[PDB]
């Protein structure tokens, strides 16, 4: 199976998953003198306020926050977007230290992580119908630096030991995901995938230019995680990040002058 290993990572994935190499593929590096402020983007609206958590799952791979979907509560809408998409899940991809662990890049510079909120368009109807389709999911990506902590993130951060190993997952109810939002919506946006198996080109990214701070305490539990599941040998969750892609026939386009 797929992973963040020398023998499974990366480099690897396109013998079973060949659309790694096509003409989509994400992350990307964000050239900041390329991108071109679009004045035609719309504000972006992140409406989160009725947002109902439910759970906290270690897959192997990361961790997902997960929500009820079932009703427009948490929805994405506005910037790049035509239509509503629906919150199903977070996820973070991080490194083993503080120079590397984000997906996407800026002018070539790693972040010590990054925040991916994953959304569908509800015309599809479900999750599984909308990623068989070009605009069928809108990632907001938020990169993470080593500084202040977040104090939205240390409920997440504590229910951690209790997820250590892939397959466990623990109650997560009540928790707002607002709190991990910088203060400004500036983004840049182009079309991409999944950045993980079965890296399906669906993807419509919105990355956010501002980082958030959290601190070296709450990195350093993340770094705790493990790969493995219960009673196996323990390989440390780290570097669980895909490099940045080539751009192609694509533009990346600012919201911000
Ligand atoms: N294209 S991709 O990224 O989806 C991809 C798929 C499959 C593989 C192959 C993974 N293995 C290399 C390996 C690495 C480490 C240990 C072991 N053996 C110890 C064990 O597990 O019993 C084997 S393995 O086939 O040997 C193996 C498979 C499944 C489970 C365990 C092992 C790579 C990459
Ligand atoms: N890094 S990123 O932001 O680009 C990103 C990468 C991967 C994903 C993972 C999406 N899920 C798994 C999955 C992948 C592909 C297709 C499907 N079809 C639905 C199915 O198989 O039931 C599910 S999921 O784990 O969130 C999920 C589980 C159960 C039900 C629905 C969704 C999100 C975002
Ligand atoms: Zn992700």
């Amino acid at each position: 199976h797929w992973g963040y290993g020398k023998h499974n990572g990366p480099e690897h994935w396109h013998k079973d998953f060949p659309i790694a190499k096509g003409e989509r593929q994400s992350p990307v590096d964000i050239d900041t003198h390329t991108a071109k402020y679009d004045p035609s983007l719309k504000p972006l609206s992140v409406s989160y306020d009725q947002a109902t958590s439910l759970r906290i799952l270690n897959n192997g791979h990361a961790f997902n926050v997960e929500f009820d979907d079932s009703q427009d509560k948490a929805v994405l809408k506005g910037g790049p977007l035509d239509g509503t998409y629906r919150l199903i899940q977070f996820h973070f991809h991080w490194g083993s230290l503080d120079g590397q662990g984000s997906e996407h890049t800026v002018d070539k510079k790693k972040y010590a992580a990054e925040l991916h909120l994953v959304h569908w368009n509800t015309k599809y109807g479900d999750f599984g119908k909308a990623v068989q389709q070009p605009d069928g999911l809108a990632v907001l990506g938020i990169f993470l630096k080593v500084g202040s902590a977040k104090p939205g993130l240390q409920k997440v951060v504590d229910v951690l030991d209790s997820i250590k190993t892939k397959g466990k997952s623990a109650d997560f109810t009540n928790f707002d995901p607002r709190g991990l939002l910088p203060e400004s919506l500036d983004y840049w946006t182009y079309p991409g995938s999944l950045t993980t198996p079965p890296l399906l080109e669906c993807v419509t990214w919105i990355v956010l230019k501002e980082p958030i701070s959290v601190s070296s305490e709450q990195v350093l539990k993340f770094r705790k995680l493990n790969f493995n599941g219960e009673g196996e040998p323990e390989e440390l969750m780290v570097d669980n990040w895909r490099p940045a892609q080539p751009l192609k026939n694509r533009q990346i386009k600012a919201s911000f002058k």
